[PDB]
């Protein structure tokens, strides 16, 4: 369906909305929802816990089965699994965990995976539990992704700070 509404257009292909990503997925029924994951697909808190909780833990069982068969992901890597009741597909992407000293440059590698999908509902990778600057995560997204990406930012204060930062980045 991909029926997105109420987004602010930042560039030709990046959009942003002050919204919860699970509530957006339930309203839009997208082809692809992005999970901000770790390499073992152990869905803890933040976006990963929210999506898994909305699938009634189905996402975790599937991920456990995927990892057992295939082994862990690499940082900057991804895998496509079921979106369960939220989306057709879920793209699990691993941003660098800068809190564990992983290389912030792998955020470029992480967002590159979006380019295999016509349209995506996504969060800001690495910007929460993994400790990257949200503004920096938005910049890499804008500089790296060429396909259609609708970003869900649930916190209204972060959203307002992100837009103001983006305007500053664009005019300077
Ligand atoms: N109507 C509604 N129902 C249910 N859940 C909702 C709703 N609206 C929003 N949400 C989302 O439920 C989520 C509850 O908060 P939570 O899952 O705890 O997110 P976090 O605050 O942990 O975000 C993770 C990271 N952000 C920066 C910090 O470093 C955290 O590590 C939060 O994202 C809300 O936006
Ligand atoms: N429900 C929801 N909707 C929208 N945006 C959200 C939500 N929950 C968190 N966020 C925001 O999305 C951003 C991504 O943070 P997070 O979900 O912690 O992902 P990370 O890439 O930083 O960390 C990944 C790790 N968290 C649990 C996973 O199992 C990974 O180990 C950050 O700005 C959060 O405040
Ligand atoms: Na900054
Ligand atoms: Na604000």
């Amino acid at each position: 369906v991909n029926s997105f509404s109420g987004y602010l257009k930042l560039t030709d292909n990046v959009y942003i909305k002050n919204a919860d990503i699970v509530e957006e997925a339930k309203k839009v029924k997208p082809t692809v929802v992005v999970n901000a994951a770790n390499v073992y697909l152990k869905h803890g808190g933040g976006v990963a816990g929210a999506l898994n909780k909305a699938t009634n833990n189905a996402m975790q069982v599937e991920s456990d089965d995927y990892i057992a068969t295939n082994g862990p992901l690499k940082v900057g890597g991804s895998c496509v699994l079921s979106g369960h009741n939220l989306a057709k597909h879920c793209l699990h992407v691993v941003g660098p965990n800068v809190n564990k000293g992983e290389d912030i440059q792998l955020l470029k590698s992480a967002y590159e995976n979006f380019n295999q999908h016509e349209v995506l509902l996504a969060p800001l990778l690495s910007a929460g539990i993994f400790g990257a600057d949200p503004i920096h995560s938005l910049r890499v997204c804008v500089d790296t992704v060429r396909t259609n990406v609708y970003l869900a930012v649930f916190d209204k204060n972060l959203y307002d700070k992100l837009v103001s930062s983006f305007l500053e980045m664009k005019s300077e």
